[PDB]
RNA sequence: GGCAGGGAUUUUGCCCGGAG
RNA sequence: GGCAGGGAUUUUGCCCGGAG
């Protein structure tokens, strides 16, 4: 197993530095306690325009072992949706050009308006509570 | 002299608390050193919609003596322009409905895009450099 | 994303889900 | 307001003025 499916949240991200880390809470579908850190480089972020991540945002991804540690290959939001980033987007896909009613993609589960988590909604967001 | 003209910047403002203080740098036109604190209540701010002030924003106002100290009566930006506040507006008047080209008001001097100071421009803003 | 209203010294509380 | 590109552990640098 060289290519593995990961899911967690953004641990931290330095936008100027172009990198950060992900806190991997589930590896290959199985839950992780304590979470394991996975490196992210801006170039591997599925986003429209300028790439970045925001601390705590929900990510799903694929990763591999590297000489420096664990390296993510492609980083998306839950369900392959675009990431949020830092410094108005479709409720279904995160796309900037349109709204959920005009979305060409298959319907996706409701994601937290703040962090994109599929587990809660904005009104009960732990990240927002900061 | 009951009713006085003052000018300075906002010292601090607590939006939930509905009040703050102004750091008056010029009383009745004459320069003050050290500056003197003047109380502001949200109800006295010349603004469209939700009233607040942001630390350091340029402010022009009228004040009076009160049992508790100095109390501002009406608070505007330099030249009677709307205040900025906290949490798009015309470059000439601070109005939300339009842009400088369509402004019906007489031309006002250029104000810092960040703090509304008439003395500098955003690219050299001390407040922004924080 | 939306909505506001604790008057005397320090940086804001609340509400939102198959749709803006 | 605008523009981006420092690959391995911590939250971003730059540029903008009689006009968006
Ligand atoms: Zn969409
Ligand atoms: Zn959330
Ligand atoms: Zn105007
Ligand atoms: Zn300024």
């Amino acid at each position: 197993p060289q290519l593995l499916h990961g899911a967690g949240i953004c641990k931290w991200f330095n936008v100027r530095m172009g990198f950060g880390f992900l806190s991997m809470t589930a590896r290959a579908g199985v839950a992780l306690d304590p979470p394991v850190d996975v490196f992210v480089h801006q170039s591997k972020l599925h986003m429209e325009g300028f790439r970045s991540l925001k601390e705590g945002e929900a990510v799903e991804f694929t990763f591999k072992k590297s000489a420096k540690g664990l390296e993510s290959i492609r980083v998306t939001g839950p369900g392959g949706v675009f990431c949020i980033g830092s410094e108005d987007r479709c409720y279904n896909c995160g796309g900037l050009d349109h709204h959920a009613k005009e979305c060409k993609l298959p319907p996706q589960p409701k994601k937290c308006h703040f962090c994109q988590s599929i587990n809660h909604m904005v009104a009960s967001c732990p990240l927002k509570a900061q």
